[PDB]
């Protein structure tokens, strides 16, 4: 069981960091993270199935309005990411959802609030984040890529939803 997954959202929310954390077990201090290939990979056991997850990176092209059709094509699951400290990233989420739906239709999707380790400087109230999850009817995670909190859980959930 091989699965292509996309991770989308505004720039600097921590998308590349999330993929690096899940597939390599690392977190670096750089202001911007880079992946040198189309996707990183992790092989896991899910309900007696050997599953191979392939997580595709946007290559920073969201800041230049230039994400290609090839990025989205074939996707079987999706992570929508916004940042705790970035008001604009939260407001953009429903539009990112439409971009994916337009390309591949309905696929298992999770909503993610990253950088929860910086909660004292939060630009989004809990009720606001929950209100969005309810409206889009999506599983919602409070995540810290930095502290490795609720990263692995997201991809496991999505893998299980693909199989059932
Ligand atoms: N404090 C904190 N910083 C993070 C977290 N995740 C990513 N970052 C940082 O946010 C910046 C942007 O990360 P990046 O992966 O390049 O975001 P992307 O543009 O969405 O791919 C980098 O400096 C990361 O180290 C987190 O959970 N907490
Ligand atoms: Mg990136």
């Amino acid at each position: 069981v091989a699965i292509k997954m996309v991770v989308v959202g505004n720039g600097a929310v921590g998308k590349s960091s999330m993929i690096q954390r899940y597939c390599k077990g690392i977190f670096t201090k750089d202001y911007k993270k880079t992946i040198g290939v189309d996707f990183l990979e992790r092989q896991i056991q899910v309900n007696d199935e050997d599953v191979r997850l392939m997580l595709w990176d946007t290559a920073g092209q969201e800041e230049f309005d230039a994400i290609t059709k090839a990025y989205y094509r074939g996707a079987q699951a999706c992570v929508l990411v916004f940042s705790t400290t970035d008001r604009e990233s939260f407001e953009a989420i429903s539009s990112w959802r439409e971009k994916v739906v337009a390309e591949v239709g309905d696929i298992p999707t999770a909503l993610v609030q990253n950088k929860i380790d910086l909660l004292d400087d939060s630009c989004i109230k809990n009720e606001e984040a929950e209100g969005l999850a309810k409206r889009l009817k999506l599983r919602f995670y409070r995540t810290s890529v930095k502290e490795d909190l609720n990263v692995s859980e997201v991809f496991k959930y999505l893998a299980e939803k693909h199989l059932q």
